[PDB]
DNA sequence: GCTGACGTTTGTACTGTAGCG
RNA sequence: GAUGAGACGCGUUUUAGAGCUAGAAAUAGCAAGUUAAAAUAAGGCUAGUCCGUUAUCAACUUGAAAAAGUGGCACCGAGUCGGUGCUU
DNA sequence: TACAGTACAAACGTCAG
């Protein structure tokens, strides 16, 4: 007999449903494998699987980078020693021993326990004559006095380490690092961008209004009031306010409905800066590059404020002074307080925990929470108001190591090298004889275009090597094929258009890319309105538009066409058609590096166009970003009987316009047909690389996979028959006849490319015949749903979902799929060109119609097809089907048992203390002497039987036990579980017997009760409640008590709610095993029956949270807030029946684990 | 979010200890 | 909304930065403090200025692995699946 | 020889990241 399946493909969940003719569910009785007794077990054909979700490879790649970055750090430092080697080896032997075991205890130490000079004496006096490194930088610049060797390295060090930033290029000058030279900058750019309302420069000196000692908002506002077309709340005043390192709300200033805050101090200030572009504009992306160049100018001007020599080592000269202001104010502040306030001297300078200087030195306080405990304090104080300006303006106290620092860059710590290096040469003759080989060490940055230095064995490298040689930053511009790892960073970095695979997409600044979309949102008068219009101004108004053309504002713009007129100053050139490609090459060359000489390299190409100058200029330049689409997309494919391309005809489409989207979507036209030719993947591919070829997140993706899977199982399941229909929703989170059909359209189809994606997959795995032709015989027709169709079906017909109640509602979805769509299919044959892979379609379904009239019409209660005679929807028995379906107490959920993946521990490492626990950070380094980190994460439990030593007298008492291999210790159990398990202390262990157990693990113990596994010292809860129909579309219906005959449902049937109450009170009895949260709750049902029937509903919905699948955790019933009872215990599971559960699961194997031992 | 860290806060083995002249 | 490449700044951890004064003291008073080295997943071998947190994974039989293979039907009912009748 | 003194091992909240 024939079958279908539906599935709800959720970012979290897959449901599905197995459905025959009739849309009622199979429930076959399956076969039980292991030791238990049950040889079988009835389940229902519907279910959910359940699975966290697929996480992407951000935080990976987060880690990944910091790894190269601390091993190209510490190459860097083991470069500087070998430069170093001998000549140290001769001056102090020991001396880079001692700093490589200086992080060691002295019993683990080797040589002395004072790293720089070994005896305690010169390092004593070292600290004394050097409180800060910054001590010994100023003086081996100022000074040239032939300084011992050690300090020359640890200042060295302390520069190539630690060495600052790269986002100035070339040489330091003026242009491009005074507060003034770039606040003009920044004006010109919010009076490019915005040519309506600017600005003068002229008016305010940045170098003193800004700068000043004054606070942020000091100057701030003195900034404001010296501009006279602006105003602090506006546009400017918000990007100097970021600029100062506050945080305004510019949502205030776009008008968004959701807020928008922005702080450039902030760590997270590129996603929220990326969110508020793609919500304004791009044209805002260089006004917001010019205030982060501004907040890093006057932050350079800020730490670099000591002036008395330009050569003069300007931030350890500072540092110095800073020192010196922060020794002053700190003998000011302690003698103030110890004479005038003789209390809480303690609290601020000795508690270390406390946010006093205490905390902020010793402990754990950073310089704002240091700063909101100390102004509580120097309020209601008195004498300290010179503290407090200097806490104002956020100059108390100062520690040199801050967030700040990464506005410095690596010039001044090349002209501090440079200095320190070539200050003592004369002393030294291998500082001259490397000083170029130590200043490429600083200077040398790896170029974004080449990739990790592999050598084959990288997965995310493309490096050519140009010599089979060890790379170095000295011979790096010889060693790397340069050339040939560009143009491998061309074609890896390329991404492909969605719309047209294998096609490279634009620069998202490319012209070409510009004149599409301006033509695309303008839809010979185009011709003239761009040549005299967009041409001629980055953003058009149509109040421009009106009174330019019309008498005789616009997205779009083509404003690298206006920065290209600009740069390169000739219009007739950009104009001129056969430039095109010269300069889409140029466009591409500019988005897609960003490196001098790359750019340089690639613009020599073209050196003959353009004067040197503004070819300098133009490699100056910098775009970024990527489009949507390709080339071939916009101008490539072309139709076969009119005969122009996408962009001719959004130039020219005779009386009536269409947008891109309709030139992809139109049946008239063959581009849809060429695009579909298009749309497979070159050559194939497996079902693997086709799931990440799809265009969405990750989590989808894993729905996708387990969707695939359970299908694939469904048909291992009822004997390898396959099912007639598949339907599949991806989850959500008058009229004429084109437009009746419109309507159709409308209602019964997917906008959502990933979908059409899954239908895709689902169809290429569930049809593999032909015909004695090339024709296809597809034995499983695939449909796409949307969730309106169910949604009505689930709101009209009473039929409702509350996904608080239980897991169940995924599974029901997928039924409520496989019904709506079955139905759909056999009720109108021949609009499968429609949705498989009158106009309210719905309609079918119902009893009576209501019309616009408000008068009521009637339908047949059987509902058949006229164009086969099938009987199709029987209202009132498959009606009465659906709702025991949705009723019926058993459904299998699956959560996916799964090996914890990720950090080995959480991150933080923890202080050394007597605890065992601390998980040692290297193999040399004793947790009791050294500290560690803790939550490791368990990877996987698993089941040991074994003797252990038990008391005083060691006796091998024999033990069952769930023991937890955590992630770093899974490679060695996996090498060898024998001798991992022997080192841990389990005696003789029974190796055929070993049971592995990843987590969400199931068991199942007693009345029915289920317990899943967190961990080795975890568990989490199983089962969840069959509530009849009649219970959950009631407890929708009262928590949407606020069509009144549904509130009369409600005031009806009230004993519901104190039903629904004891059955989960028997349920938590049974399962949750929470007693004193039962009592609670049915004490508070007691004490608050009184409130009103909707809030009662409302709060109910809330407490299910009690019985939820999963983890244990906090809920609240009106006033009253109940915490979770956590299962930190696993001694019971040692004895119960494990489940090891298909990934449908149907098919199940248990073991009786009380047999073990 | 939710596994586990880290205390308190109870519940189990081992040695003492018992009015006497 | 996927993914990748180059740098930074901190943060943490241990160590070094002589503490002093008393006095039986489980440390009180005072003084000090700003910095640095090192490590930043354990580590791995093809030994690279690389790789190590994404994806993937119920169980059983073959297979180094890749991978393939493993569970009768229908009915009547439903507390998480229970029961009856044919069949091998 | 039953209970007392008391050194020792599971369980039960709030943090912690």
């Amino acid at each position: 007999k024939k079958y279908s399946i539906g599935l709800d493909i959720g970012t979290n969940s897959v449901g599905w449903a197995v459905i025959t003719d009739e849309y009622k569910v199979p429930s076959k009785k399956f076969k039980v494998l292991g030791n238990t007794d049950r040889h079988s077990i009835k389940k229902n054909l519907i279910g959910a699987l359940l699975f966290d979700s697929g996480e992407t490879a951000e935080r990976t790649r987060l880690k990944r980078t910091a790894r190269r970055r601390y091993t190209r750090r510490k190459n860097r430092i083991c470069y500087l020693q070998e430069i170093f080697s001998n000549e140290m080896a001769k001056v102090d032997d020991s001396f880079f021993h001692r700093l490589e075991e200086s992080f060691l205890v002295e019993e683990d130490k080797k040589h002395e326990r004072h790293p720089i000079f070994g005896n305690i004496v010169d390092e004593v006096a070292y600290h004394e004559k050097y409180p800060t490194i910054y001590h010994l930088r100023k003086k081996l610049v100022d000074s040239t006095d032939k300084a011992d060797l050690r300090l020359i390295y640890l200042a060295l060090a302390h520069m190539i380490k630690f060495r600052g930033h790269f986002l100035i290029e070339g040489d330091l000058n003026p242009d491009n690092s005074d507060v003034d030279k770039l606040f003009i900058q920044l004006v010109q750019t919010y009076n490019q961008l915005f040519e309506e309302n600017p600005i003068n420069a002229s008016g305010v000196d940045a170098k003193a209004i800004l700068s000043a000692r004054l606070s942020k908002s000091r100057r701030l506002e003195n900034l404001i009031a010296q501009l006279p077309g602006e105003k602090k709340n506006g546009l400017f005043g918000n990007l100097i306010a970021l600029s100062l390192g506050l945080t305004p709300n510019f949502k205030s200033n776009f008008d968004l409905a959701e807020d928008a805050k922005l702080q450039l101090s902030k760590d997270t200030y590129d996603d929220d800066l990326d969110n508020l572009l793609a919500q304004i504009g791009d044209q805002y992306a260089d006004l917001f590059l010019a205030a982060k160049n501004l907040s890093d100018a006057i932050l350079l001007s800020d730490i670099l404020r000591v002036n008395t020599e330009i050569t003069k080592a300007p931030l350890s000269a500072s540092m110095i002074k800073r020192y010196d202001e922060h020794h002053q104010d700190l003998t000011l502040l302690k003698a103030l307080v110890r004479q005038q306030l003789p209390e809480k001297y303690k609290e601020i300078f000795f508690d270390q925990s406390k946010n006093g200087y205490a905390g902020y030195i010793d402990g754990g306080a950073s310089q704002e929470e240091f700063y909101k405990f100390i102004k509580p304090i120097l309020e209601k104080m008195d004498g300290t108001e010179e503290l407090l300006v200097k806490l104002n303006r956020e100059d108390l106290l100062r520690k040199q190591r801050t967030f700040d620092n990464g506005s410095i860059p690596h010039q001044i710590h090349l002209g501090e090298l440079h200095a320190i290096l070539r200050r003592q040469e004369d002393f030294y003759p291998f500082l001259k004889d490397n000083r170029e080989k130590i200043e490429k060490i600083l200077t040398f940055r790896i170029p974004y275009y080449v990739g990790p230095l592999a050598r084959g064995n990288s997965r995310f490298a493309w490096m050519t090597r140009k010599s089979e040689e060890t790379i170095t930053p000295w011979n790096f511009e010889e060693v790397v094929d340069k050339g040939a790892s560009a143009q491998s960073f061309i074609e890896r970095m390329t991404n492909f258009d969605k719309n047209l695979p294998n096609e490279k997409v634009l620069p998202k600044h490319s012209l070409l890319y510009e004149y599409f979309t301006v033509y695309n949102e303008l839809t010979e008068q185009k011709k003239a309105i761009v040549d005299l219009l967009f041409k001629t101004n980055r953003k058009v108004t149509v109040k421009q538009l009106k009174e330019d053309y019309f008498k005789k504002r616009f997205n779009a713009s083509l404003g690298t066409y206006h920065d290209l007129l600009k740069i390169i100053k000739d219009k007739d050139f950009l104009d001129n058609e056969e430039n095109e490609d010269i300069l889409e090459d140029i466009v591409l060359t500019l988005t897609l590096f960003e490196d001098r000489e790359m750019i340089e390299e690639r613009l020599k190409t073209y050196a003959h166009l353009f004067d040197d100058k503004v070819m300098k200029q133009l490699k100056r330049r910098r775009y970024t970003g990527w489009g949507r689409l390709s080339r071939k997309l916009i101008n490539g494919i072309r139709d076969k009987q009119s005969g122009k391309t996408i962009l001719d005809f959004l130039k020219s489409d005779g009386f009536a316009n269409r947008n891109f989207m309709q030139l992809i979507h139109d049946d008239s036209l063959t581009f849809k047909e060429d695009i579909q030719k298009a749309q497979v993947s070159g050559q194939g591919d497996s079902l693997h690389e086709h799931i990440a070829n799809l265009a969405g997140s990750p989590a989808i993706k894993k729905g996708i996979l387990q969707t695939v899977k359970v299908v694939d199982e469904l048909v291992k399941v009822m004997g390898r028959h396959k099912p007639e229909n598949i339907v599949i929703e991806m989850a959500r989170e008058g009229l004429s006849e084109l437009d009746k059909a419109g309507f159709i359209k409308r209602q019964l189809v997917e906008t959502r490319q990933i979908t059409k994606h899954v239908a895709q997959i689902l169809d290429s795995r569930m049809n593999t015949k032909y015909d004695e032709n090339d024709k296809l015989i597809r034995e499983v027709k695939v449909i796409t749903l949307k969730s309106k169709l169910v949604s009505d079906f689930r709101k009209d017909f009473q039929f409702y979902k509350v996904r608080e109640i239980n897991n169940y509602h995924h599974a029901h979805d997928a039924y409520l799929n496989a019904v709506v769509g079955t139905a759909l299919i056999k009720k109108y044959p021949k609009l499968e060109s429609e949705f498989v892979y009158y106009s309210n379609i719905m309609n079918f379904f119902k009893t009576e119609i209501t019309l616009a009239n408000g008068e009521i019409r009637k339908r047949p209660l059987i509902e058949t097809n006229g164009e086969t005679g099938e009987i199709v929807w029987d209202k009132g028995r498959d009606f009465a089907t659906v709702r025991k379906v949705l009723s019926m107490p058993q459904v299998n959920i699956v959560k996916k048992t799964e090996v914890q993946t990720g950090g080995f521990s959480k991150e933080s490492i923890r202080p050394k203390r007597n605890s065992d626990k601390l998980i040692a950070r290297k193999k040399d380094w004793d947790p009791k002497k050294y500290g560690g980190f803790l939550w490791p994460t368990v990877a996987y439990s698993v089941l040991v039987v074994a003797k252990v030593e038990k008391g005083k007298s060691k006796k091998l008492k024999s033990v069952k036990e769930l023991l937890g291999i955590t992630i770093m210790e899974r490679s060695s159990f996996e090498k060898n579980p024998i001798d991992f398990l022997e080192a841990k202390g389990y005696k003789e262990v029974k190796k055929d017997l070993i049971i592995k157990l990843p987590k969400y693990s199931l068991f199942e113990l007693e009345n029915g009760r289920k317990r899943m596994l967190a961990s080795a010292k975890q568990l989490q809860k199983g089962n969840e409640l069959a509530l009849p129909s009649k219970y959950v579309n009631f407890l929708y219906l009262a928590s949407h008590y606020e069509n009144e005959q549904k509130q009369l449902f409600v005031e009806q049937h009230k004993h519901y709610l104190d039903e629904i109450i004891e059955q989960i009170s028997e349920f938590s009895k049974r399962v949750i095993l929470a007693d004193a949260n039962l009592d609670k709750v049915l004490s508070a049902y007691n004490k608050h029956r009184d409130k009103p029937i909707r809030e009662q509903a409302e709060n109910i919905i809330h407490l299910f949270t009690l019985t939820r699948l999963g983890a244990p955790r906090a809920f609240k019933y009106f006033d009253t807030t109940i915490d979770p009872k956590q299962y930190r215990s696993t001694k019971e599971v040692l004895d119960a029946t494990l489940i090891h559960q298909s990934i449908t699961g149907l098919y199940e194997t248990r073991i009786d684990l009380s047999q073990l031992g």
